């Protein structure tokens, strides 16, 4: 089997996807945010504390002929941005672009912080990082890919994300139309749960490519791209008037430059960010500083190669026997 789903930009500054998933019988159509970074599918839901809920499509598992409580388990999870989410667990059908999964924990929030309330364009998140990451108790579950995977043509999940414009999750398949070139697959360890691989290196704008091991983490759920503080450096000091600002909480920048481009090592290879993917805009409305793309992951303890990264290349995510990731230009 394989599966195909569009994912589509919540605003206007990518800052995060959304994909539409059918949960339940008959289904349910949520948008929920397709995270590499974690392991938990959790939903908005009839559960969800009323306060907590502004716009958000909820599931209701009482109007689900297949739902079934997965009894005594519950989910907790923290995320990176400070956010939260909890509540206890059914079991129901859930299907993304064709592709069907039975017994699938979903994960129904009776509580969740204040940044997932105030975000009415994301239902819940969808996790595509390794089970052993998943929150749920007593009984750790397994996520979408890992339930699907035996059934898919191949091991393999691909996430295609536009700059500006929707793109695509491909599962099971590799849709050789969707790239240029070919694609240069690099290691993984799963040993802290991730797709955490080695980048080969960078460049900022013409300047000459740096060989230095970055290891980090493909993480869709992620907007920005975390690097360390010396690279960071490096990109916004060929940008007249940027500067770390400890208020904003980060590197800004004249909304009047020019951002150079930046690229990253994969094995040989190399992908190419153009420098119009590093601006998030200004810092408040009408302001004329502006929040960078590139940020220090100093502090986060791990590199992020989050959407600003991902959505300048096409990235198949290989679940075989070895994950690996591949990295092709588009």
């Amino acid at each position: 089997s394989t599966g195909s789903a569009t994912t589509t930009p919540i605003d206007s500054l990518d800052d995060a996807y959304i994909t539409p998933v059918q949960i339940g019988t008959p289904a349910q159509t949520l948008n929920l945010d397709f995270d590499t970074g974690s392991s938990d599918l959790w939903v908005f839901s009839s559960e969800t504390t009323a306060s907590e809920v502004d716009g958000q499509t909820i599931y209701t598992p009482s109007k689900s002929t297949t739902a079934k409580l997965l009894s005594g388990a519950t989910w907790s999870i923290s995320y990176g941005d400070g956010s939260s989410s909890s509540g206890d667990v059914y079991t129901d059908t859930v299907s993304v672009g064709g592709l069907t999964v039975t017994g699938q924990a979903v994960e129904s929030a009776k509580k969740v912080s204040s940044s997932f309330t105030e975000d009415s364009t994301i239902d819940g998140l969808l996790g595509l990082a390794f089970s052993t990451l998943n929150t749920v108790s007593p009984t750790q579950q397994k996520t979408f890919f890992d339930n699907a995977k035996a059934s898919l043509d191949s091991p393999v999940f691909t996430a295609d994300l536009g700059y500006h414009a929707p793109g695509t999750y491909n599962f099971g398949f590799i849709d050789t139309t969707a790239y240029t070139g070919s694609i240069t697959y690099t290691a993984v360890s799963t040993k802290q749960g991730f797709w955490e691989w080695t980048s080969t290196g960078y460049a900022v704008g013409s300047g000459t490519f740096k060989s230095t091991s970055i290891d980090g983490i493909a993480d869709t759920g992620t907007t920005l791209l975390y690097l360390p503080a010396t690279v960071v450096s490096a990109y916004w000091a060929q940008v007249s008037g940027a500067k770390s600002s400890s208020s904003v909480g980060g590197y800004v920048f004249p909304c009047s430059a020019t951002l150079p481009s930046f690229t990253f090592g994969v094995g040989s290879a190399r992908i190419v960010i153009p420098g119009d993917y590093i601006d998030f805009g200004p810092i408040s409305t009408g302001s004329s500083s502006c929040f960078g793309g590139i940020q220090s992951s100093a502090g986060i303890g791990i590199n992020i190669f989050g959407d600003v990264a991902l959505k300048a290349a096409f990235v198949v995510f290989n679940g075989a026997t070895t994950p690996t990731l591949g990295f092709a230009s588009k």
